[PDB]
């Protein structure tokens, strides 16, 4: 199968076979902008994401296609989604609220208290006095209004990319298991502990993906703007659930007072897992870890307009 090297460690290229499900995500924070019986997934002329999901489902006829949705949909919008599932056998709509994420959760007061103890152990002359005060204010705010506030409940409140970025990582930790948890029947060759290929709805398929070969079975989008490249979470491919790199990102989220689902849960998890230290070469890590496929036209929203920026 081969292997690829980074930072003196050789990682086998593990296969994601052609039955690894694709995952699209659509979190709608104002579903009343859609018809009461319309499919609550944007499908404008500028952002034809529903059509893009349909088309990928038509190309990958044999592949399971998850659509993780969330929002306060009307009963009729949910029936519309159900009608979608019956039009395209391989499309499986999963309601985020139907999934149990508590095994990944942690109380904010415990995160805060853990950081306070470490920082307070440093004497006043060298400690980050500003940060310590910010964490104390955060903890105090939690204890005054919602002492059982946790990572999950806290992100539940923060509508926007921060929240759907957060659940994207948690769903990928479940991997194929999420389809089984959600009770989606007839997912061909889907196995517990199996993986998943997440794609932004503007990542256009133009042909079958076939089998992927990724270093330790993971790869992510690497975006290029001007002359720069950055790790991105617009594509996340894992060959298994609980991928140790995404788990490390969750661990970072569990120890950092202000963990970002993208910066820490994805970029941070990948870099620690592969030991891409601030001393190592970031461009070398990007090339090593990049998700590449000639049959995906990537981040097409940048050609028109973002759906949320
Ligand atoms: O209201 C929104 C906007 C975006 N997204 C998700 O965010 C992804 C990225 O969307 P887009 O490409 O428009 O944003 P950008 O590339 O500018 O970050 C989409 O595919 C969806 O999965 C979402 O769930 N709800
Ligand atoms: C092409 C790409 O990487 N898009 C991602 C998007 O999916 C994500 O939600 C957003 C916020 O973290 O960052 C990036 O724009
Ligand atoms: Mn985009």
């Amino acid at each position: 199968s081969g292997s690829a090297n980074f930072a003196g460690v050789e990682y086998p290229l593990l296969p994601l076979d052609q039955h690894t499900p694709l995952l699209f995500q659509w979190f709608e924070r104002n579903p009343s902008r859609f018809g009461e019986n319309q499919i609550p997934i944007i499908n404008t002329q500028q952002n034809p994401y529903l059509n893009n999901i349909i088309n990928a489902a038509i190309i990958e006829k044999e592949r399971t296609i998850g659509v993780l949705v969330d929002g306060n949909f009307s009963a009729g919008q949910k029936k519309a989604l159900a009608k979608l599932e019956k039009q395209y056998e391989n499309i499986k709509v999963i309601y985020n609220s139907d999934l149990d994420y508590s095994m990944y959760d942690k109380k904010l007061s415990d995160i805060y208290l853990e950081n306070i103890a470490k920082i307070e152990a440093q004497p006043a002359n060298v400690r980050d006095e500003y940060l310590l005060g910010e964490i104390k204010k955060s903890l105090n705010e939690v204890l005054k209004n919602n002492p059982e506030e946790s990572l999950v409940s806290s992100h539940d409140k923060r509508l926007g990319h921060v929240r759907f970025d957060f659940y994207r990582n948690l769903f990928l930790l479940k991997g194929s298991n999420a389809f089984l948890e959600a009770g989606k029947h007839g997912c061909h060759h889907l196995q517990p502990g199996g993986g998943c290929i997440y794609l932004d709805a503007d990542m256009l398929l133009t042909g079958k993906l076939g089998t992927l070969y990724l270093p330790d079975g993971i790869a992510v989008h690497v975006s290029r703007k001007g002359n720069s490249m950055s790790l991105e979470n617009g594509i996340i491919a894992v060959n298994r659930s609980e991928h140790p790199a995404l788990k490390k990102g969750l661990e970072i989220m569990h120890s950092k007072p202000y963990g970002d689902p993208y910066i820490d849960g994805v970029c941070g998890g990948l870099r620690h897992y592969f030991n891409c230290s601030i001393r190592h070469n970031y461009e070398e890590f990007c090339n090593f870890i990049e998700f590449k496929h000639e049959h995906i036209f990537m981040d097409t929203s940048s050609l028109t307009i973002s759906s949320w920026r």
